[PDB]
């Protein structure tokens, strides 16, 4: 257990060690990804802040002067660390230190006290006119005297005189003011605003309001009343004017009494007084200096009061007029707000302001919480500058007044509130919604080399090699896990040290981060492993573990998006999911941060919030995924049950060891109905080599399995040395080895630790390893290809490897399995000497499936069929019992019946079979094996053979192969059908894979159909709907309305009135002692409260903010902060009112504030707050009025000091009356609005006037028929706004453009994956065999792809018909989108092609498309649409100019061109409100028939592409080569000349200037090693590539002269299966008939004898992968010849299958030779050479060594006469002693105990009776079984291949 288990993960190590690029890559992808996202942290520092408070913003219902205050003064919206006065319960206004209150409360305060000073002068002056028609004199200089000192008593005239005798130049109009407050004319005034900047922005927040107009739309005298209420503080604003003009009869009248009339002054004022008057001198100004400076500053308000409208108020009675107007004065600038009394008693008011300034009216909160106050001027505050809330209560106050019947003097103070010390980073608050995509983003490749891996080594089919010899699925699953934990541990370790590092998790201790991202990765390894038990290709589960990885992390991208819908229940089982548990975790850990703590030990147990995972739930929950995955892959590996994905017998040999005895297996596939193998009993010996020959599959292969430890044996007994495989299976494994049919070696190792690797695990120890080592590595001889360390630079030669492998222990039983297959013949002698040399001591079981071996490495050969043994023995006559017993043939360079006579004299039991020319074959019967009777036979033919006219003789016995197939039984218009022919030979490939062209035609059509109706959820840009305002529509929320003074009746019923309107029922007075509901105080925070020095009026103590090293988000404070719960009571309809009394009301706030948001806190998308708005019913401002006897001199200067009958003064007298009386404001209210709330500002307003409506009305069905209820709708649109709702905003659109891109993608690389399918498979090898031009190949062949084309097309057009679309139905925009659609897809097909012939791998040229094309489509289309729109400059303009001229890509212009047509639409359809004229045609050649004509010109070029880049192609040696050189033969078919091959790289000649003839009445025979140049010697005479230099031509026509007519008498056959896996074998001979211009009444007769010629009547309609490769090889070959080609051409077709099969395969195309066709054979097994042909030629690193007919050749140097013997005792010298006695020759080969040959010398003349009668008395001289003698056969030759 232990030992493999280290060796296993050695062994993988060494994979990576060996491969090292990868493993560089894979550490330094993620590295790189996190460091993007570092840097993307770095880009956006935190950003802290303190405590905010906000100042009061009066409302114009609350007087004049304090709405100009906060409106000058309050603009920019500061945020204050302290508090601001305005916030304290007493105060209202927050202005003491400015100066214009300083004034108004210094004239109250010293105007208060002069009433009988200036009555006291009025009856004075009565009685003075009452005497006419000294007491008041000096009665009033001391009256006088006292005003003089009061007035002069004050600070605020010195201040204002000071800064009024100032210049006009700096600063300007605006700081004047600002400096005390905290037409010509008009033109200088604009200039002075425009001057500044300060002042241009200062009137950019008052243009709207001074040239703004109100249009009111009904005109019924219900508005009119309304309006002539609201102008109230418009048409009396500005009265100071008529005051100027009251100057104009006052200033210069009294100054007519004043100049050079001192006479009329002197006499009251002299009778302290006159230095108090100041009698003017140089120093003392008391009356120029007066009147200038009034008639100055008088002058200076009159001319900054020119220019008001005086009446901003009009009207017009329609609608549809009223947006006109609203248009136009907004294309001048001087539109404000339109009112419209849309009615329906009750008043419904709507407001339409520009966008600009009013607030988007669509939704109600945001979309993406920002921890912020959110108080910026500028951005989402448009309720005050914009002047929305102004007009809004002044219409409100004008229909209260209206509807009550009196005046309420109840102003509104708008106030925010107040937020706590917030810190605002971005990065932390998406970090949930980034690492776990970029953590997927670092590990998609991380998946696809263990899936790769795994898949790989599960597809060589080595695994099972390594689960058969020794290894449990336990300990390779545990290795492969422990190997591949590797680099995910290292890149996490990596992975937590870049995030804690680079502050992108701070606070944190690294230890839990790191456990918790090894939870990920022991969660995703196992991910990885059950995606690759799904497959069983390389390549393909490589590319798709990758899509299907990162296609299961969408689900945590569908859950975030909608996160607070569903339940933690699903979120639980919707976590048992890989990348979503890492998700989850990944929130937790980002909300665990976001309250300032980092991850670590003392918080992974706790839930950081009510709805979220911990960190130690999470870590948990990725062990059982993990474990789930490794159960659902041990589940997994059962889809492979077992597999992947007539007695005439003897049994006696001398020495008897049955090391391998088996008994009658039984064994059974489930899908067979027939039983895998049948009983059979033989047994195996050691120190023989029993053959094993059978069928394909037939029992080659399933006995050496159920043998060896792969198969259980449930049926039969098969006792291994004594013991079965079901008892032992330990012992045995160190004296057995195994090599199955195919390969068992590591791709990336090398040969020394290789044969190392398997002795440490055979149980051979490392100190004894060596010694095997070397002699194995030199066994095999590759000591020199063991220092080079090279595994995947030999091929061919490893096959000695496998072989090798199965000798690392010294096993005593070795099983092979077709050791000789895939070799060449250079090393099949190499194997046989290396089995020879360890043939000695061991059982050697070679099921070969060739016969031409079994007799020379075969001591015994067993021979079994479809599971049945047949016979089994030795290949001697014991066995060999045929009545055919040896064959004669009597060659010639005459008469048969004279020979035959001779024999019949000689020895009557003859038979002739054979008198073809130049040979004839007599068979001599076993029947009569009388040695003597042969000698004396041929004694008389040794001395008939010299005058025979023959000179020649050899005689064979019988072969196995006869033997064996007498056991087997026992148990234009040519063009046209061209084009029919590739047309329906692609449509029966494509209609069998169903599955295939399911997906790859009904995923994308239906894809963007999907896609575009459920992509719905962008909202559509447009209108923006009307919207109720009220409180109600925020859901259920809290509000308070904390009363300040509450000695009054009316504050009482506008509280009351206020509860009524909060949906609080009126309860009864005994209920409403106890209507509210005072919550539990915490006892263990209120002995806080009272340990700490408290009162409901003291702060709350504390609240621990972000300290400097550990950032937070919201202060964290318990309930000691915020005070105690205040009083509630509950509503029937959800809301909460909370009577606050008596509180501070912002250290309240601001304190209880996080506590409420941490329910919505968890996903921070639509954050449901709860505390939206509140009240506050102030009462008195603190200060004395005294305006009561304000009123009484105002009255008594009224009815005393000229009463105008006219009324100009009397008319400003009486509002002064009413500026002193209201200025007491008996009650006052404030409005705590919230900003995150959009519309908590308007709301609650219009909440206010509702309840200022309720309390001053009488009870009755008037309290609920007087109610108002505002809107707020804005315009249309205006001229860029048409673009605006048109153009910029275009999401939908431009994602359907880019979809039907990303789905039509995938649609043409289904062809270019056939099509390179079709190049790597040589099945375009054998359709160039033709008349096929290439040419006419393409243009055969677009054809189809245009048909197929035409499938996804119909389905996308008639899909976007259906969804009634309005870019798509309309007839005038549906054809261009046909055209365009097909005139792509005309485009977009001849691009592709190329890319084949640069990649090997269908799937890896898919996912390469794909991805290059996905990456051009996301490019062109949303790259040039970003650069197009939101423009910046004009080199932005310039470079998109070029951009969209220069139109290369095809999917460039389509996405252009659907963006162009769609925006044609959406143009349209803003028009047809407006004044249209719009037929906007979607045709136009300047909008989109470019990029149809840019289609139609590009497409042949790209047709011409892959074809220009496809035809860049534009002494018997001697007794060959001068006779061919010296002359050309015409009735030769084939003449090579000049041989030569010019290798790019090798850099050396294959064949070295050697030249063929070849007859076409015979067939030729060649042999070539690798490396001797046989494939392109194919090669070039096919055609593929260059024709540069050498001769070759057949059947008297060239290749330079015409190409295609070199293809029509050539058949080529490959070793590659060139055939279609959804195609059978009669179609493959129907197509090649329709291919070669058969006649259609010949087609079916062709294809019948095609398929009949080789059996295929059961093979006919079964598809070509239920086939053997014999099965395979035959039709290829039967498919090479059919076509009457000259020359038939078979490289390679033979790789070991059934004999039978060879039987009739050599006499098939034996009969197509005796028809007069040639054929031409290369091949590494050459007994078919001499089994059919009459040639033979050999080369060798290109040099021709015989190139002659074959008995010359072996007359040169082959054709010995051999022997072959059975003796009992084992004495081969006593026996040789008299055999090399008789016959000159005395060598010797194989002396072992099985057996002997001898070879005497070759070419005797004398016949070889000299030693047959002599063998029957020499067989008798001593103990001798048996004898065979192996006299000149044709196989002879092979024991020469065999030697040297």
């Amino acid at each position: 257990f232990w030992t493999q288990l280290m060796l296993l993960l050695w062994k993988n190590f060494m994979y990576r060690r060996r491969q090292p690029v990868q493993l560089l890559v894979e550490l330094l992808w993620p590295l790189f990804l996190f460091f993007i996202l570092v840097a993307v942290r770095h880009s956006h520092p935190p950003l802290e802040h303190h405590e905010c408070h906000f100042p009061n913003k009066p409302l114009p219902s609350a007087g004049t002067v304090p709405w100009l205050q906060g409106l000058i003064c309050n603009v920019n919206n500061t945020c204050f660390p302290q508090l601001t006065p305005g916030e304290e319960p007493g105060r209202l206004s927050n202005f003491n230190d400015s100066l214009v209150s300083r004034l108004l409360a210094d004239a109250r305060t010293v105007l208060g006290g002069a009433s009988a000073h200036r009555t006291l002068a009025g009856l004075g002056k009565l009685i003075a006119t009452l005497r006419a028609a000294q007491e008041p004199l000096h009665s009033l200089l001391e009256a006088a005297e006292d005003l003089a000192q009061e007035l002069l008593a004050l600070r605020s005239l010195v201040e204002l005189r000071a800064l009024l005798q100032r210049p006009r130049g700096t600063s300007g109009p605006l700081e004047l003011l600002s400096e005390a407050l905290c037409s010509p004319a008009c033109s200088e005034l604009i200039g002075a605003l425009d001057s500044h900047p300060l002042s241009r922005l200062l009137w950019r927040r008052l243009k709207p309001l001074i040239l703004g107009k109100l249009l009111f739309a009904p005109d019924t005298p219900f508005t009119r009343k309304l309006m002539a209420q609201v102008n109230r503080t418009f048409e009396e604003l500005t009265l100071l004017r008529d005051v100027r003009e009251v100057w104009e009869m006052l200033g210069p009248r009294i100054f007519t009494f004043m100049n050079d009339s001192s006479n009329v002054a002197m006499l009251q004022r002299l009778l302290e007084a006159l230095r108090s008057f100041l009698d003017p001198g140089s120093g003392g100004y008391s009356w120029q200096d007066a009147h200038a400076d009034v008639g100055h500053l008088v002058g200076t308000l009159g001319r900054v009061t020119e220019c008001l409208s005086l009446d901003k108020l009009e009207a017009a009675p329609s609608e549809a007029a009223l947006v006109s107007r609203a248009l136009q004065l907004l294309a001048e600038h001087r539109f404000w707000a339109g009112v419209v009394f849309l009615g329906p008693g009750h008043v419904r008011i709507k407001i339409r302001m520009d966008i600009d300034v009013v607030t988007r009216t669509n939704k109600i909160r945001d979309r993406f919480w920002d921890p912020g106050p959110a108080a910026d001027p500028l951005t989402d505050l448009r309720y005050v500058w914009g002047g929305f809330v102004y007009l809004q209560d002044l219409v409100e106050r004008a229909a209260v007044r209206v509807l009550s019947g009196a005046n309420p003097r109840a102003g509104l103070y708008l106030q925010q509130m107040p937020y706590p010390c917030y810190v605002d980073d971005v990065f932390l608050r998406v970090l949930s919604r980034s690492l776990p995509l970029f953590l997927t983003l670092a590990w998609i490749y991380s998946v696809t080399l263990t899936v790769k891996a795994v898949v790989r080594e599960k597809e060589t089919r080595l695994r099972d090699t390594m689960r058969a010899m020794g290894l449990s699925r336990a300990v390779l699953w545990l290795g492969w896990f422990l190997s591949c934990l590797g680099p995910f541990l290292l890149s996490a370790a990596l992975l937590v040290l870049v995030l804690k590092l680079g502050d992108i998790l701070p606070y944190s201790h690294p230890g839990v981060v790191f456990l918790f991202l090894a939870a990920f990765a022991v969660a995703t390894v196992t991910q990885s492993f059950l995606l690759s038990a799904f497959f069983s290709r390389a390549n393909l589960a490589a590319a798709c573990g990758g899509l299907a990885y990162f296609s299961l992390y969408l689900p945590y991208v569908l859950c975030v998006a909608w996160r607070d819908r569903l339940p933690a229940g699903g979120r639980v089982a919707a976590s048992l999911l890989s990348p979503v548990a890492f998700g989850f975790g990944c929130e937790s850990l980002a909300l665990l941060e976001e309250q300032g703590e980092g991850a670590q030990w003392h918080n992974v147990g706790t839930r950081p919030t009510a709805d979220v995972f911990s960190l130690a739930q999470v870590s948990g929950l990725l062990l059982l995924d993990a474990a789930l995955y490794g159960l659902a892959t041990w589940y997994l590996e059962a889809v492979c049950p077992g597999q992947y994905g007539k007695v005439l017998v003897e049994e006696a040999p001398p020495g008897l060891s049955p090391g391998v005895s088996v008994r009658s297996l039984e064994k059974r596939f489930p899908g067979s109905p027939q039983p895998a193998l049948r009983g059979l009993s033989l047994d195996f010996y050691q120190g023989h080599i029993t053959a094993f020959l059978g069928h394909n599959g037939a029992g080659k292969t399933t006995t050496l399995s159920i043998l060896s430890g792969l198969f259980p044996p449930s049926g039969g007994s098969a006792f291994i040395l004594g013991h079965d495989v079901r008892s032992s299976m330990a012992a045995i494994r160190p004296h057995l080895g195994v090599c199955p049919q195919y390969n068992v070696l590591f791709d990336m190792l090398t040969v020394d630790e290789h044969v190392w690797f398997y002795g440490r695990l055979k149980g051979l120890s490392a100190a004894v390893v060596g010694p095997e080592q070397d002699r194995l590595l030199q066994d095999v001889g590759l000591v020199s290809k063991q220092s080079v360390q090279t595994r995947h630079l030999s091929g061919g030669m490893q096959r000695k490897l496998s072989v090798a492998i199965a000798f690392v222990g010294g096993s005593q039983v070795v099983i092979l399995d077709q050791p000789t297959a895939g070799v060449d013949p250079a090393s099949r002698r190499g194997i046989w000497e290396l089995l020879l040399k360890y043939r000695e001591g061991r059982t050697l079981i070679l099921s070969t499936h060739h016969l031409d071996e079994a007799e020379l490495l075969g001591d015994r050969v067993a021979v079994v069929a479809g599971g049945r043994l047949c016979c089994c023995g030795s290949p001697l006559f014991l066995r060999r019992h045929l009545g055919s017993g040896y064959y004669l043939t009597l060659v010639k360079a005459v008469g048969t019946p004279q020979l035959l006579a001779l024999v019949q004299h000689w020895v009557p039991g003859a038979r002739l079979v054979e008198e073809l020319p130049h040979e004839l074959v007599l068979v001599l019967p076993y029947t009569g094996a009388h040695d003597g009777s042969f000698a004396t036979l041929f004694r008389e033919l040794d001395t008939r053979l010299a005058e025979l006219r023959l000179t020649g003789y050899g005689i064979s016995d019988t072969s196995l192969e006869e033997i064996f197939l007498k056991v087997v039984e026992e148990c234009w218009a040519l063009t046209r059908q061209q084009l029919q022919a590739l047309l329906l030979k692609r449509f029966l490939l494509a209609r069998r894979s169903r599955r295939g062209l399911f997906a790859q035609i009904v995923l994308p059509a239906l894809f963007v159909g999907l896609a575009l109706v459920f992509s719905l959820i962008v909202p559509p840009f447009g209108h923006y709907p009307a919207l109720r305002l009220s409180p109600t529509m925020y859901g259920a929320q809290v509000s308070f309305f904390s009363e300040d003074a509450p000695g009054d009746p009316g504050r009482a019923r506008l509280l009351e009135a206020l509860l009524q309107e909060a949906g609080l029922e009126e309860p009864p007075v005994q209920h409403s002692s106890h209507r509210f509901s005072a919550p539990e105080v915490p006892a263990e925070v209120a002995k806080v409260l009272a340990s700490g020095n408290w009162t409901p009026e003291s702060p709350s103590p504390a609240c621990q903010c972000s300290r400097p090293g550990a950032r937070r988000l919201l202060p964290d404070c318990p309930a000691a902060a915020g005070g105690p719960p205040p009083p509630q009571a509950v509503t029937g309809s959800g809301e909460v009112v909370q009577n606050l009394t008596g509180r501070n009301l912002s250290d309240f706030l601001v304190k209880t504030y996080p506590r409420l948001v941490r329910q919505g806190l968890k996903t921070k998308k639509w954050v449901n707050e709860v505390r939206y708005g509140g009240f506050s019913l102030g009462g008195r401002d603190p200060g004395l009025p005294s305006g009561q006897e304000l009123g009484r001199s105002v009255e008594e200067l009224w009815a005393l000091l000229s009463p105008l009958p006219g009324g100009a003064l009397d008319r400003v007298l009486k509002n002064l009356t009413a500026w002193a009386h209201s200025l007491d404001a008996q009650d006052s209210l404030k409005i705590w609005f919230n900003n995150k709330g959009w519309h908590s500002m308007v709301a609650f307003v219009n909440r206010a006037s509702n309840a200022i409506l309720r309390a001053h009305l009488p009870p009755g069905p008037a309290r609920h028929a007087h109610s108002i209820t505002t809107l707020n709708h804005p315009l249309n649109l205006t001229k860029e706004q048409l673009s605006e709702g048109a153009l910029m905003a275009s999401s939908v659109d431009v994602l359907v453009s880019i979809c039907v891109v990303f789905a039509m993608s995938f649609v043409p690389a289904s062809f270019t994956l056939v099509l390179i399918e079709e190049r790597v498979t040589r099945a375009k090898h054998l359709q160039l065999m033709g008349g096929l031009s290439p040419t006419l190949y393409w243009l055969g062949n677009f054809l189809w792809d245009m048909c197929n084309y035409l499938v996804p097309a119909c389905i996308v057009v008639l899909i976007f018909l259906a969804f009634q679309q309005r870019a798509y139905v309309a007839p005038a925009n549906l054809p261009a989108l046909l055209l365009l659609l097909l005139l792509y897809g005309w485009s977009i097909t001849p691009l592709m092609y190329p890319a084949s012939f640069f990649f090997s791998v269908p799937s890896t040229a898919y996912v390469v498309l794909t991805c290059i094309n996905l990456f051009i489509g996301i490019n062109g289309s949303m790259a040039t649409f970003v650069l197009e729109l939101f423009s910046d400059q004009k080199l932005q303009e310039v470079s998109r100019i070029l951009k969209q001229v220069f139109l290369i890509f095809p999917h460039f212009c389509l996405g252009r061109g659907l963006i162009d047509m769609v925006r044609n639409q959406a143009m349209a359809d803003a028009f047809e409100r407006l004044g249209d004229r719009q037929f906007q045609s979607p045709l136009r050649w300047e909008v989109v028939g470019k990029n149809l004509l840019a289609m139609v010109i590009q497409g042949p070029l790209f047709l011409l592409f892959t074809l220009l880049l496809q035809h860049r192609s534009q002494e018997d040696v001697a007794r060959e080569r001068e006779r061919v050189v010296q002359g050309a033969t015409q009735g030769d078919v084939l003449v090579l000349r000049n041989l030569t091959k010019v290798y790019r790289g090798q850099r050396m000649p294959a064949v070295d200037r050697l030249c063929l003839g070849i007859p076409p009445g015979e067939c030729f025979g060649l042999l070539g090693v690798n490396g001797a140049g046989k494939t392109s010697t194919f090669r070039m005479v096919t055609g593929d590539t260059l024709a540069s230099r050498g001769e070759a031509v057949l059947a008297g026509h060239s290749v330079a002269r015409e190409p295609s007519a070199a293809h029509l008498s050539m058949g080529y056959c490959p070793q590659s299966d060139a055939i279609f896996e959804l195609l059978t074998g009669r179609e493959h001979l129907e197509l090649l008939a329709r291919l070669r211009g058969v006649p259609e009444a010949q087609v079916a007769q062709t294809a019948g004898s095609g398929l009949a010629r080789l059996g295929l009547s059961w093979y006919a309609d079964r598809p070509a992968g239920t086939y053997s490769g014999g099965n395979k090889r035959k039709l290829a070959t039967a498919l090479a010849l059919v076509g009457d080609p000259a020359v038939v051409f078979l490289d390679q077709p033979t790789t070991g299958m059934d004999p039978s099969a060879r039987r009739f395969l050599w006499n098939s195309l034996l009969a197509v030779v005796r028809e007069g066709r040639s054929v031409m054979l290369t091949s590494h097994s050459m007994e078919e050479c001499e089994a059919l042909c009459s040639r033979l030629a050999i080369m060798v690193n290109g040099r021709f060594r015989c190139l002659g007919s074959p008995q010359h050749l072996k007359g040169r140097f082959a054709a010995g006469h051999t022997l072959t013997l059975r003796v009992p005792a084992a004495r081969s010298q006593p026996a040789a002693a008299f055999v090399a006695a008789e016959f000159p020759g005395a060598e010797l080969r194989e002396a072992h105990g099985g057996r002997l040959r001898f070879q005497l010398p070759p070419g005797g003349r004398c016949a070889l009776a000299r030693v047959f009668g002599e063998l029957a008395v020499h067989g008798a001289e001593h103990g001798v079984e048996d004898f065979s003698v192996s006299q000149t056969m044709l196989e002879e030759v092979f024991l020469y291949f065999s030697k040297d």
